[PDB]
RNA sequence: CGAGCUGGAGAUACGCUUUGACUCGGGGAUGUCCGAAUGGGGAAACCCACCUCGUAAGAGGUAUCCGCAAGGAUGGGAACUCAGGGAACUGAAACAUCUCAGUACCUGAAGGAGAAGAAAGAGAAUUCGAUUCCGUUAGUAGCGGCGAGCGAACCCGGAU
RNA sequence: GAAACGAUGACUGAAUCCGCGCGGACCACCGCGCAAGGCUAAAUACUCCCAGUGACCGAUAGCGCAUAGUACCGUGAGGG
RNA sequence: CCCCCGUGACAGGGGGCGGAGGACCGAACCGGUGCCUGCUGAAACAGUCUCGGAUGAGUUGUGUUUAGGAGUGAAAAGCU
RNA sequence: AACGAUAAAAGAAGUGAGAAUCUUCUUCGCCGUAAGGACAAGGGUUCCUGGGGAAGGGUCGUCCGCCCAGGGAAAGUCGGGACCUAAGGUGAGGCCGAACGGCGCAGCCGAUGGACAGCAGGUCAAGAUUCCUGCACCGAUCAUGUGGAGUGAUGGAGGGACGCAUUACGCUAUCCAAUGCCAAGCUAUGGCUAUGCUGGUUGGUACGCUCAAGGGCGAUCGGGUCAGAAAAUCUACCGGUCACAUGCCUCAGACGUAUCGGGAGCUUCCUCGGAAGCGAAGUUGGAAACGCGACGGUGCCAAGAAAAGCUUCUAAACGUUGAAACAUGAUUGCCCGUACCGCAAACCGACACAGGUGUCCGAGUGUCAAUGCACUAAGGCGCGCGAGAGAACCCUCGUUAAGGAACUUUGCAAUCUCACCCCGUAACUUCGGAAGAAGGGGUCCCCACGCUUCGCGUGGGGCGCAGUGAAUAGGCCCAGGCGACUGUUUACCAAAAUCACAGCACUCUGCCAACACGAACAGUGGACGUAUAGGGUGUGACGCCUGCCCGGUGCCGGAAGGUCAAGUGGAGCGGUGCAAGCUGCGAAAUGAAGCCCCGGUGAACGGCUAAGGUAGCGAAAUUCCUUGUCGGGUAAGUUCCGACCUGCACGAAAGGCGUAACGAUCUGGGCGCUGUCUCAACGAGGGACUCGGUGAAAUU
RNA sequence: UCGGGUUUCUAGAAACUUGGAUUUCUAACCUGAAAAAUCACUUUCGGGGACCGUGCUUGGCGGGUAGUUUGACUGGGGCGGUCGCC
C-alpha cells in the first residue's frame, strides 16, 4: 500500500558534469521517510502494522505504529511478523529489534541498524541482511565486528537494533539479461581497453592486451 | 533679424506673418514606455500589487549600499591614466634560460588628464635639493645559455 | 651571482635620544638623510568632439559608407 | 490456482484455466541491408524495388542541463 | 543540356491587343489513414475585395502565394495572466573566491503537470465555445426576505497523488441492413413500372412514480497520554456497540412529454444569379471505440510528480438585538492570443526544392483480422513548357523456342516461393525449441440437408486452361567459421567476427568512505545510499574446465641494518677594528616519507635465464614452404569438409576446448526456378531525334 | 618518565626551566539530535579534540598535463656501412 513518504530524482552529477560514472535508468522512485534514530519515541511499543519493500534499500523496512497514534518506518530487521510489536529505550530487552543502547547491550548479541555517534542515527550494519557482532564492553567503548570482517571501537551511547537484517539476501537475484540493469543502472561500464589513446590510458593497440592496469584517469 | 515662412522632398489643400513671423542665440516649462533602472515579475520596451492625496480623470512614493540626519553612491564614455591578473606565434636559423613582454587580452577605480610629490634621496662636490616631460649623457656603465639580445643613472641644457 | 636596497607571503620581531637609515658583501673611519600619517597645482598623455590648414584622395581613390554598418550572410559572437 | 493417472524415490506426463515474455508475423513509427538510379542531382546523401526492429536497453514532444584540451560517448577518436 | 517525379487529358463556351496554359460547363484520370480535415510549432498579412501585368512564376499569362489601395481579425466561461508547483533558474542574512566571480535554506521565477464557470445553432466577400439569436452557468457587490446563530486562520490533519500488463459487464459517437417512414419524378436502349431506382431519416435544454448496468459507502460513544509546536468540537491510535445481502448515495445512458434548432428538398425573382421565405419523416433490427459508467476486476515488479484549489480543527479575533448559509431579483465582467498556411508552392531546407516536421479526426465494399491490399464517398488534385516522330543508345518494364548457372570474383541480379485451412514434419537439444522444418492437399458457383449464424460441414450438379481465379503475399535444405542471445556503432564509402550484455573474477572503500567536479578548510555528485553497499579493471549465457615460472616490473607486508632534506646543534677557519663587538664560511651529531633490502601475490604487468607448455585444439579468421599428403563431393575442385601433424610464429579468464538456439554475419554444397549465360528477339513506356517558347555548365 | 640548563638546601633534596614521547584532559578548533530546515543562537547537549585540516617551508612520487627533442652522407628512403687524424 505504501504510505506518507516522499518523491526522489534521478540525477547523476552536480554544477556540470558526469561523476560517478554511468547510472541514469530510474523508474521514478519516491522516497519513504525512514528513522535511525528511534529515540524521541523512547519507552512506548508500537505494532509492526507490516513489511513493506521499498526500493532505494533492500531492505524489506518495517512499518511502526507507536502509541501515541504517530507513524514511522523501520528497517524490519530479521523475523518480526505480521504485526508484532515492541517497545524502546534501556528499558528495553534485547527483543526482535529494539532502540537500545549498547552497554545494556550482550555478548556477540548480533544487532543491526547500529551507530556510529550518539544519536546521529544509524550507519551501520543497514543492508541486505548484515550482522553486526558486538564483542567486548571498553570504558564506554565496544568491540564490533563490522559485516567487513573489521573490528572498531565505539561506545554505548550509540543505540543499536537488536539482530541483523536479511531480505533474503539478493541471492536467486541473478538479473538475468541485460536491462534488468537498466532497470535501474545504466550503459554498463565501458572498458578502458576498448577505448581510445584519446578517452582512457588502455586505450589503443590493434587487438588486445593491458600493460600497467590502472584506472580512468590515472 | 527684419518681411518671409509653411522640415529633407520637391506634392495638393488649408494657412502664420510686420498688431513683427521664420531663422539665430540664451534660460524655462512637457516630456509616455525600456534601459544602472529601484515597487514586484520579466523572454528590454510588456504583466501585475500596495500607501499616501483625489469630483472622477487623475498625482506622488514604494531597490540596495552608507550614514541621526542633510548629503553621497550604483551606469555610461573613442583613445589616454594607475592597479589586479597575465599569454603565444615569434628570435635564438632546432630547444627548455632567455627573447617576444609585463606586449596582446581580461578585470577594477577615476578623471580631464592621471599618476608621481616635499629626500629616512641622488651622489660625490663635505654637491644638489619635491614629483612629471624633452634634449643629451649612452648604446655608455652593466646585465646576457656572458649566445641571440637587452641597456640604465648622476652631470649638463630646457618645459614648468 | 661575492649581490645592495626596495618589495611582500610564512615564521620571528630593536631602539625613542653620545638614538636610527643609507652610501650594493662585511668592519673602521669618513659623508648623507631621518621611515611604519595625510594633502597638493604647473609643464606630460589622448583624442568621441570643433576650427583651420595640406607639393592629401577626387568616385576599383578617399572612412566600410558622395553614407549604410543599411541591403545582404550567420542560431550567434561576428562579417558586410 | 482446479482436477486425472501413476508408481520402482522418481520427478512426471494429461484434460482445465490463466495470461507471461529485451517471444513470434506485420502497418504506423523507428531504422538503413543489397542492387540499380542519381553524380553541374528533384537532394551538399536521395529515390524505387529489397531488408531489420516493432511492450521495448522502445519512439517522441516541450522545458532544462552538460562544452574546446573541455563536454559527450552501448566507444568510431565518433558527435559537439 | 534542362524546363524539377510517366497522376494523362479532351472538347465546347467565354474574356481579351493578345491565350495549349485565365473563367465557365461537360467528359476523363490520380489520391482517399490521404495528395481529405483539425490544432501546435513556425511565417506574417500571404486572408477578402477591387485593380494591375514591368520584375518574380523554369514556356505563356488576360492568372498568382506577385505589384497597389481599401477592408478583414470582437470572449466573465477556449489558452494563457491576475492561482500551483516539477527539473532547472534564481536568492535579504549565510558559505567560499586576485578581480569580474562560484555557491547557497527560505522565498520568488519557471509547463510541457495540477487547478477552474457555457452548450445548441445562425451568418459578412473575408471572424466565431469570441457577433446575433435561444436558454445557461461562475465569482463578486447590493437589496428583499427566510434563518435566527457564529464565523471559522500565512496554523493542524484529510484530500488532491496518479505504474505497467491483462480484462468482466452497460453504453454513447459512429456505421450497416430492410417491401420501415417521408420526399421527388423518370422511366424507353430487350426487360422492369414498383415489392424499381435516388435522397433524407435528428441535436440543445427542461420536467417526467419509466427502464437501467455500473460505480461509492461505515457510524458513533468513550478512552490513552507519551503524537499532530500550541488548541482542537478534526486526525492519528486503543476499546465497547449495529452493519452477509440488503441498506442506502449516485446515475453512463435509454425511453416519454415539451420546447428550441436543424432537416431531403420546395416557391418566386434574379440586375444573370445569388437572394429571400417554406418544411416532410424521425422506424425496427444488427455492428461498435484506444471515449463515457469509473477513483471497476485481477496479476505483476524493474514499485509508480509537488503545490495550491479543496472538507475538516481550532489560536487569534468579531459579535453574540442586524452571523455562517439559503432563495429572489439588481449591478459587475480587466489584460494578451483570436485573419490566412499549417506533412506544406505560405514552416526548416539559398529555389513556388521528390527531403524534414509533434498531436487529433480519418467513411464504404470486399478480404479471418487491420489504421493492410484493390476499388471508391466526401473532400482534394491531374505535379505551371507544349506538339510531333517511333532510329542508334540509355533508363523502367512484359513475354520468351531448345538448354537451365555452362554466367561469374560470387546465382550479385531477377524468376521460382508466396495468403488462410487440413494432413504431415528429422538430425540436435539447455527439453523451451529447432518448425511456417521438409512434403502433400484443399480453396469458385449453385441446390439440398445437418450445424449457432456474417458463415461451416455433409452431399449432388455446374463452368473455365486457370477458383487467396485481380492486389497485398516466406524459395527450401545440408555442411562449417565468428560472436551465445534482444540490443549498438562509423549523421555524408565499414552493422561486422566491434561495442554492450547477464554471469565470473581481481581489487579497493566504515563514512566528512574510496572515488570524481571545483579558484574554494565553499558547495556537490557518489548517497538522503553504510559493505549481500559504493569505485576501478579485466572476462563475457550455460557446459567441462583453467596448467607451469614471483628472477625483471608493479603492488601488500616485514622491517635489523645502508643511504637521504629542511631544521636543531658543535668544533673549526676567516674579514675589519684600538676594544667590547660587529661579522663572512662553517662541521661531527641528531632529523621523516621513500630508495636499497628481506618476504609474498598471476582471473597483477608478464614469460612458458624464474621457469619450462597439464587438458584441449592443430596446416586453424592465426601456416611460411603449401594447391602439405590421403579421404570426401565434381567429369574435372588452389578453394570447402574429414583426418593426420613436420603447430614458420595454437593454448587455458588479451581465457582453453564445446555448445540447442539466434545472425540484413562470412565460406562451401545441394534441390527448385530462372535471360546470369549459349544469344539474343519481339513488345511497352520515359529520354535521345524534329518544330515552337525560355536557356545553363564545367572549360578555354 | 626520559633531555640536559639555572638557582638554592645537602650524586641527592628542593624549586625555575626550557624539549621528545606516552598518556590524559579538554575553553579554542571540530561535528551530530532538539521547538525554529542552509545559517545564528539556548542549552541536553553528545562525541572528536590539539589530531585533522588551513596557511609557510622540506624532500619524494607524478606521461595525469604541458613545452619539446629524436643528425647527416645515402646512384630514391629505411636496414647495413660511414662521418676526425696518418
Ligand atoms: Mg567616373
Ligand atoms: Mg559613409
Ligand atoms: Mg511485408
Ligand atoms: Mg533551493
Ligand atoms: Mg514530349
Ligand atoms: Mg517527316
Ligand atoms: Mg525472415
Ligand atoms: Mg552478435
Ligand atoms: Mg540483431
Ligand atoms: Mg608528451
Ligand atoms: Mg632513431
Amino acid at each position: 500500500a505504501l504510505t506518507e513518504a516522499l518523491p526522489k530524482t534521478g540525477g547523476r552529477n552536480n554544477r556540470g558534469r558526469i561523476t560517478s560514472r554511468f547510472i541514469g535508468g530510474g523508474h521514478k522512485r519516491l522516497y519513504r521517510i525512514i528513522d535511525f534514530k528511534r529515540r524521541d519515541k523512547s519507552g512506548v511499543n508500537a505494532k509492526v502494522a507490516a513489511i513493506e519493500y521499498d526500493p532505494n534499500r533492500s531492505a524489506r523496512i518495517a512499518l511502526l505504529h507507536y502509541a501515541d497514534g504517530e507513524k514511522r518506518y523501520i528497517l524490519a530487521p530479521e523475523g518480526l511478523t505480521v504485526g508484532a510489536t515492541v517497545n524502546a529505550g534501556p528499558e528495553a530487552e534485547p527483543k526482535l529489534g529494539n532502540a537500545l543502547p549498547l552497554r545494556f547491550v550482550p555478548v556477540g548479541a548480533v544487532v543491526h541498524a547500529l551507530e556510529l555517534v550518539p544519536g546521529k542515527g544509524a550507519q551501520l550494519a543497514r543492508s541486505a541482511g548484515t550482522s553486526v557482532q558486538v564483542q567486548g564492553k571498553e570504558s564506554d567503548y565496544v568491540i564490533v565486528r563490522l559485516p567487513s570482517g573489521e573490528l572498531r571501537r565505539v561506545h554505548s551511547e550509540c543505540y543499536a537494533t537488536i539482530g541483523a537484517v536479511g531480505n533474503a539476501e539478493h541471492k536467486n537475484i541473478v538479473l538475468g539479461k541485460a536491462g534488468r540493469s537498466r532497470w535501474l543502472g545504466r550503459k554498463p561500464h565501458q572498458r578502458g581497453s576498448a577505448m581510445n589513446p584519446v578517452d582512457h590510458p588502455h586505450g589503443g593497440g590493434e587487438g588486445r592486451t593491458g600493460a600497467g592496469r590502472v584506472p580512468v584517469t590515472p
